[PDB]
């Protein structure tokens, strides 16, 4: 074929009961620094855009060629001109060669790739704005190598960078080797990571940036992809168990955290399901929980659990009423790292959002949608003490109850 | 349908009689700081670009879906690589849901929207590179709510920002509520603005950035959209009368000036018309005049009037001779604000521009056009004293007569 | 017609035998600072992208209209998000009016243009990542003016900038007048350049940035474009002889070097050919050599010669084995300029690259291709002393033999 334009975009406004700014974000709680995302409904005031320009080509022999570039930007400003704070950057630029006539046996319908990209098989938990796994970087690999016609595999080499790319003394390359295997609804991903002499990176002064940072790592994922709502009702569901050690201890953005100690050990559980309660009510519950030890400091510990619940009630072919409920518990023990103070408590979010759209209201993924909303947030006051440049406890966002209102659009195509 | 690519672009060169750089710009006179634009022909040496990527969709039931992103940049450099000074930024990102089957009564053919955008109904005076009204920002609203089938209305909430978005103590959100009514050729726009605690923004030091800055404002527009040249000849014309007080005292870029005093008061008149003088001559006169008091400083006063006159003489199906005449009078009394000195006097611009094009030469808006030109400018020497980092009076641009030459292209689609 | 999307893109990874970063680039040898490029195969670890968005239009009378914007970026980082170091910028924005009914005689099928662009008639030596001639900037001109129906000419005015565009005292515009003539396989290009008071640019302090810099220049190109492999075998070839003086002494990027002395004198010879050795082997030899005197410092001298040899052996319809051999000799005498020390010696590069593609393997220009590789480099140890912030001799890249491995993709459409 030819050219294709795909993308994602969120844009909107959030204000408090006084008609002034406030804090918002899927990652605003103290637990968010370690990936403890909360519901995103009526809780994202940024204008984020991903523009995907493609050039596809199918040859007569069945062989396909595919080139794609992603140009992204995220702004918190509401103004029509944001040159001074622009974050516009090329996120991806890759080439895929699929269904080559020359590829036989287990490589029959396999697709080869090279360049900078997000792995094709990453998957997320939409309502919480968090990927379950996110393998991205620059490299090469092959998708869909079929063995015995019931076990497909992906093999790849992804490279990343730690530190300042400009400073040759504070810059290191991190390589990731991964095998991704699929057997029915079952998934098993195993990655090996290595960033040589990560521990010897010297900052601009001449001192070691870390010194106790890891140079290697291991990462694994065990996933269950069901075509039903946890096997007891119509719908879908995904449950994943993540584990990592050393550089692999940041279980979501594989190889994206250069500060991890050699003994960093993480376990994360991700799970969500989709199901219709009637021809008008749809429910999408979700859970994210993690336990991370000896992560950045010896003897530290980060533990948290999020529970998000998105509910949509159709009223028209175009009008719906969406509701969201977030609950999160955290017990954080940073051990001085980044001037963080040990904290524990819970966060609550209640959002009511009148929603307009044209597509299937029962489909949590039909996108052109415009929503109006109101949220209420509260949390254990102790949480304010985690950090001083935090959102929780900052000026005007320290009290018990916090109300917010706004409008926003979101789509993808 | 699918994808659409629209945009605008101007690019060219301007040199003086010595083959060296000079000053140029629709806003180069002292009057330009408060919106006093002048002719743009042979007076724009920047390479400005707006790239609009869209994804439209029309459903079988008549309902439309529309997503658009604007990415813009403006460079004064002539070089082929401008990474170091790039201003590439996302100006807009919005979604429009039109002609929904669920919308009845006055909402029949109305279109809902949300995101960052320039309001659909803003209009400009092209030859002077100035909008008449420019409502933009992030928010939501509805277009074309028909009452009694002869009175349409637009209602919206647009949000903007004052100060440095990164500095929480020097950052404020400004909200705007507007109702835009149309009755035949008549238009009446009324907006109310509010940026809470604008007056309490402290700069990076700890001092108040302004202190006497306004926190609220009101803005109004009375417009006449004629389908004839001022009702006495074939063509078109528009005449608008603008008024604003407080934050609304910047009558063009609504809610874009956070330094306005509470008692800031402005009146502005905009008017232009288009008409063919024969099957070869077309004329487009234009006028912009403003009177602003207690704007930035107590007792200040800004008053200016611009008169632009664009004439085109067809010679071929592809060749034309364009002429532009600009006259501007100003009486500015800044009262020490920004080290500006009271000044008064006039500015003159005469431009001759051999133009090449393929479209209708009589249409002032048929765009693909390439022009060669020569301009002469002169002004009251007193004007040079308004500012010291100004264009008028700077090195090599202080004398009476100033000649310029160049080539440029301009289009939109 | 309508919209068109074209572009170019390379993206890959290069690591040494320890799985860590190394130095790479077509211009990494000391000779590279003056244009001494070497083979690029398995020697480019950056993610460079050019995105060309166009809006074409053909009218019923045969007249065409064309608008193009180029947005480019280059990153050495492997990460998925590079906002902090993004180099995204508008490289071009121009308009072409072709085959106008009004244009008769020698201007019959000529095409008029204006804006910022890379000249249509520039050409390169792909395997070495170097243009032969590169005229770019902002201006206007006309292409294909036919005289006696066997002599076509291009005439144009391109403007560029020297110094910081923001600093009015350290900014100068350089203008270039050029006539490009074609008579069969023969080409003769002559350009005159001028940047008034380039020698009087004062840096931020108040001192002269150069003082002995040139204000004018002359450039000439003599080229032979053959439809055979140097007239003795099937294929193609191009041989060009470049000469420049003063500002014209940078013979590739015309008008791009503002530090050239008035007596700067350069001669460059560029030549390459393409030919199939059999139905499976293709060979592309190339040569670039230059002699530049009194360039930046009185009595300085830069002389180098690169010989590149690209060979491809088809094995399948999809698989090929590419080989590259680079040899370069240099004798550099900087005379204290930039703290460079006089150096002389040679550089060697051997690359083996298993390549996958769908297109014509024998065509060096069929692009969708993914390559895996291994390279070996070595050079005279003396070369390490040219500079201290150089690649040769830097930490971990000073020894004799240097091995590298990686994967990359490259395309254009
Ligand atoms: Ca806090
Ligand atoms: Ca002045
Ligand atoms: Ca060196």
């Amino acid at each position: 074929s030819g050219f294709e334009f795909h993308g994602y975009a969120r844009s909107g406004v959030i204000m408090n009961d006084s008609g002034a700014s406030t804090k918002s974000g899927a990652y605003i709680t103290p637990a968010g620094e370690t990936g403890g995302a909360i519901g995103r409904l009526g809780n994202q005031a940024d204008t984020y855009v991903e523009m995907n320009l493609e050039h596809k080509q199918t040859l007569d022999n069945g062989a396909t060629t595919r080139f794609k570039v992603m140009v992204a930007d995220g702004q918190t400003s509401y103004n029509d001109w944001t040159a001074s704070t622009s974050d516009l950057n090329v996120r991806q630029a890759f080439v895929e060669l699929g269904n080559l006539p020359t590829f036989a046996g287990p490589f029959k319908g396999s697709t080869l790739w090279a360049g900078k990209r997000f792995d094709r098989d990453n998957f997320d938990i939409h309502w919480i704005d968090s990927d379950v796994v996110f393998l991205a970087g620059t490299g090469g690999g092959i998708y869909d190598v079929k063995w015995n016609d019931g076990l497909r595999s992906n093999f790849s080499l992804y490279g990343r960078n730690f530190g300042d790319i400009d400073d040759s003394s504070n810059s290191v390359q991190n390589y990731i080797l991964t095998m991704n295997h699929f057997a029915g609804p079952l998934q098993m991903m195993v990655s090996g990571l290595r960033a040589k002499d990560n521990d010897e990176r010297k900052d601009s002064n001449g001192n070691l940036a870390k010194g106790d940072a890891a140079n290697t790592g291991v990462h694994a994922l065990l996933g269950l992809h069901n075509d039903s709502f946890y096997g007891l009702r119509d719908g879908s569901s995904k449950t994943a168990l993540l584990y990592g050690h050393g550089l692999g201890a940041e279980v979501k953005g594989i190889g994206s955290d250069g500060a991890l100690r050699p003994g960093a050990d993480t376990w994360r559980i991700a799970s969500y399901g989709t199901t219709p309660l009637s021809e008008n009510w749809s429910v999408a519950p979700a859970m994210l929980a993690q336990r991370s030890k000896d992560r950045y400091a010896d003897g530290d510990s980060y533990q948290w659990a999020t529970f998000n619940l998105r509910l949509i009630q159709a009223i028209n072919q175009n009008f719906a009423l969406a509701y969201e409920g977030s609950y999160q518990y955290m017990d954080l023990k940073p051990e001085g790292y980044n001037d963080r103070q040990a904290v524990n408590g819970s966060f609550y979010k209640l959002t009511f959002a009148p929603t307009f759209k044209v597509g299937s209201i029962g489909d949590f993924f039909s996108r052109p949608e415009i929503r109006f909303y109101t949220s209420w947030m509260d949390w254990s006051k102790k949480l304010n003490n985690y950090a001083s440049d935090d959102a929780l406890g900052s000026d005007g966002f320290n009290s018990g109850g916090e109300w917010s209102f706004g409008v926003q659009m979101e789509t993808w195509f």
